[PDB]
């Protein structure tokens, strides 16, 4: 019933996680709200549950296939379904706990994690920083392998930690920010595995406050500041929402849009 959308590391170019990604954003956005020229996801406060979720289906070259949940209201990945089993990230709240009961009902096995989904806890866990996860073609291809074999032991938990680092910011990072996107197509296009750089770390940082600097602003004008990173890690101001539109594809939803004048 929840919209798939299949993408796979086997022979992957810059078109087909080009198409991939527009696929995502086009089943995480309804097109209802446009804020200074950028989406915004629905608003989770009376979002139906039959309208809360999409899934994303990777597929690799050593032919296994896992099943990314994501939650609409935040692009965030709140779970997976490899064959018999199913897992989960341990729930913010009570609604969130009862809302992913809502995901692969008919899997044999499902089990929910102790510890939570956010980049802290699986540092924590993968016993290494965003800085120093190599992304691309390659590390996607090998994630998709860790999180299908986890359930029968031969993953580790540092590197299925590592391998959702890998999947949230190949997907997540880059439905939420066109640049994310474009730093994956070029990694793609060489075929050229890297860590992400500190404007890479900064966008995946901020994205809250940026989705509410954006909404909160006086006509697109930031009341404060907001501070990024560059490729090679100087300081670059954000004052206003011009600036991220080719930056920013999508928004959580932070305030209801004021009325025009």
């Amino acid at each position: 019933q929840y919209p798939i959308i299949n993408f796979t590391t086997a022979g992957a170019t810059v078109q087909s996680y080009t198409n991939f990604i527009r696929a995502v954003r086009g089943r995480l956005t309804t097109g209802a709200d446009v804020r200074h020229e950028i989406p915004v996801l629905p608003n989770r406060v009376g979002l139906p549950i039959n309208q809360r979720f999409i899934l994303v289906e990777l597929s690799n070259h050593a032919e296994l296939s896992v099943t990314l949940a994501l939650d609409v209201t935040n692009a965030y990945v709140v779970g997976y379904r490899a064959g018999n089993s199913a897992y989960f990230f341990h729930p913010d709240n009570q609604e969130d706990a009862e809302a992913i009961t809502h995901l692969f009902t008919d899997v044999q096995n499902r089990y929910t994690f102790a510890f939570g989904g956010n980049y802290d806890r699986l540092e924590q866990l993968a016993g290494n920083l965003r800085e120093n996860i190599e992304l691309g073609n390659g590390p996607l291809e090998e994630a998709i392998s860790a999180l299908y074999y986890y359930s029968t032991g031969g993953t580790q938990l540092p590197t299925l930690a590592r391998s959702f680092i890998i999947c949230i910011q190949m997907i997540s990072e880059a439905a939420r920010f066109q640049y994310i996107e474009g730093e994956m197509r070029t990694r793609i296009r060489y075929n050229r595995r890297s860590a992400p750089d500190p404007s890479v770390i900064t966008l995946e940082n901020s994205w809250g406050r940026l989705s509410t600097a954006i909404q909160e602003s006086n006509q697109g004008a930031f009341a404060s500041p907001i501070q990024l990173q560059r490729r090679n890690g100087s300081k670059f101001s954000v004052y206003d929402v011009s600036i991220l539109i080719p930056i920013i594809a999508l928004m959580v939803y932070r305030c209801a849009p004021p009325p025009s004048s």
